[PDB]
């Protein structure tokens, strides 16, 4: 099992989660975050002066899935989250050693 | 060292954190999140029409602990977070390779 | 690749992120959290009575970096986040097995 952690534009949550759900990837945790990447933020202008805004709102989605499904999850996220402009997102894959469903104490792949 | 990441009902935070603390599991980070599991959300009715609400508020708790304590932490969370209805929670165990206390630069088990 | 996850005082975000950026560590995700450590919270007094506040606001910063840079990232965070009083922060290092830039589908170290 692996956690796919993707930080994406807030306005892309709806299309990404629909595309994931349609492909069978339903279990997901969503968090509001702020961040920056390589570019260090965005340049804005106020009264003729340019300045850097160095933290931008994003949404973090976390999906724990079987390892064999990671490629497809990443492909779906990238296809649907992309706009072509810097800031479209970053994905990390993090190992998950155990998964437990609280209600039933099921573990493993059936507990996803 | 392992991170126990549990996503549970918001109204179960108090009883879960009390039970963990009573058993000696104190260090914890709490985050407000939204999510869905297998069921894909909840069915609601508005003016006779049923629709799906596909993200539900939850609370994420993260406890970094010694590996030997993971079983007990999971047992405590499940016992106290359960209600018997879908949505009671999901737990992931994620490896933690290093722990550092900022104030003192202590590392390892004593830094938990 | 490794995720450095640091939970620090909210009022230290600015100096920590500036120091990290100055040293070349730019990519970062920031989350608002609450937590407690060893001390279990803070003692407060209201109308002569002392009570425990057991969750304190903090900021979580997450930086995914090359393994060889983890030591330096931790050193920078600790130097700039410390005040000398309990609550200055906790850092966890979590393995990251894959990194993908959404816009370009780049992976690996160049996608950081
Ligand atoms: N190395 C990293 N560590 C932590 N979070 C990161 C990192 N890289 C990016 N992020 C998070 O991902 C979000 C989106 O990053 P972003 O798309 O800007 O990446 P990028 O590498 O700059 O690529 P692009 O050139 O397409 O902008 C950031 O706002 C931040 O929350
Ligand atoms: N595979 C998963 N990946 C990411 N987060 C998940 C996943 N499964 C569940 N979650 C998170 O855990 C929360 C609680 O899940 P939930 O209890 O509904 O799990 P479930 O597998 O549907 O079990 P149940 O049948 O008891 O509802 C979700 O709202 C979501 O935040
Ligand atoms: N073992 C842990 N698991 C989860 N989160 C933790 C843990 N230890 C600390 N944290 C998080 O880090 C924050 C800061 O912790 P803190 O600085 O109080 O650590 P500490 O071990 O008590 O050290 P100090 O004695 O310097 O206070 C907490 O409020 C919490 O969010
Ligand atoms: O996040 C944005 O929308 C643009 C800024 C960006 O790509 C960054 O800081 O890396
Ligand atoms: O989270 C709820 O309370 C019920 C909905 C649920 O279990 C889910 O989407 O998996
Ligand atoms: O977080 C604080 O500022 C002090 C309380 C503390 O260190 C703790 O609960 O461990
Ligand atoms: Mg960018
Ligand atoms: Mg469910
Ligand atoms: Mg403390």
């Amino acid at each position: 099992m692996k956690k796919v952690e993707a930080i994406i534009r807030p306005e892309k949550l709806e299309i990404v989660k629909k595309a994931l759900s349609d492909a069978g990837y339903v279990g997901m945790t969503v968090s509001e975050v702020k961040g920056r990447g390589v570019q260090g933020g965005i340049v804005e202008r106020y009264r003729g002066r340019e300045y850097i805004v160095d933290l931008i709102p994003k949404v973090k989605i976390e999906l724990v899935v079987k390892e064999e499904d990671v490629d497809n999850v990443i492909d779906i996220i990238c296809e649907n989250a992309r706009t072509g402009n810097p800031g479209d997102g970053k994905i990390f894959v993090i190992p998950v050693e155990r998964v437990v469903r609280v209600r039933t104490k099921e573990e493993g792949k059936e507990a996803l």
